[PDB]
């Protein structure tokens, strides 16, 4: 287990190798809880073409984290995390952004998991979220990006956090929105 403030790969892994891999901070690496630290400016590693699912989707946006700063919130043994997004302009509080993806598994890196589409957009106090790519989601599974059974089970993951987040039941404590990096955790520009 990784100590905070260590300085660790989160990395997207398709096709056996790095989609896309960056640098985080450790907030918090326990057995309820992996909190990791996404910094504005950091480098984001792409790896080499061609992917079965064509290019990582952020080279649009370079190979810099251009918005403000994350923090991936992710509850061990599911199928998501949870990102606490700020505005790049005010550095407010904006949304929960659920990112559906594979379990996390701990690397001698780091972290690996894997992008899933389907995504969940929660609004600062608030149990009414936006669905975002289900239906880009159910086309890449027609195309057979995920089998079946591994669409079956990001469809019913998908549904259990939607189903807690609207219950007022959501996983994570909320405090998370305001807190605030230590200083000099700033853009981190290595790659693994
Ligand atoms: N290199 C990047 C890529 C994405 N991002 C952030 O991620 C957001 C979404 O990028 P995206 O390509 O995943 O877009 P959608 O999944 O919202 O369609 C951007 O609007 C930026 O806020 C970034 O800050 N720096
Ligand atoms: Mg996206
Ligand atoms: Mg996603
Ligand atoms: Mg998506
Ligand atoms: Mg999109």
């Amino acid at each position: 287990s990784f100590a905070f403030g260590a300085v660790v790969e989160r990395r997207d892994e398709l096709d056996g190798r790095p989609w896309i891999s960056y640098p985080v901070r450790v907030v918090a690496d326990t057995p309820e809880l992996v909190a990791v630290h996404l910094s504005h400016g950091t480098r984001l590693t792409f790896g080499d073409d061609p992917f079965s699912w064509g290019p990582h989707p952020w080279q649009l946006f370079g190979d810099r984290w251009q918005s403000a700063g994350i923090l991936q919130l992710h509850r061990p043994g599911r199928g998501h995390s949870v990102w606490v997004l700020r505005d790049a302009d005010t550095g407010a509080f904006r949304e929960w952004y659920v990112n559906v993806e594979a379990p996390w598994r701990r690397t001698p890196t780091g972290f690996s998991t894997l992008d899933h589409e389907i995504d969940l957009v929660v609004p600062a106090d608030s149990r009414t979220f936006r669905w975002k790519d289900v239906e880009k989601f159910e086309e890449r599974a027609r195309i057979g990006h995920f089998s079946p059974e591994e669409a079956t089970a990001i469809r019913a993951e998908a549904a259990d956090v939607a189903r807690e987040i609207a219950a007022g039941e959501q996983w994570w404590d909320t405090r998370w929105s305001r807190w605030e990096p230590p200083a000099g955790w700033n853009a981190l520009l290595q790659s693994f």
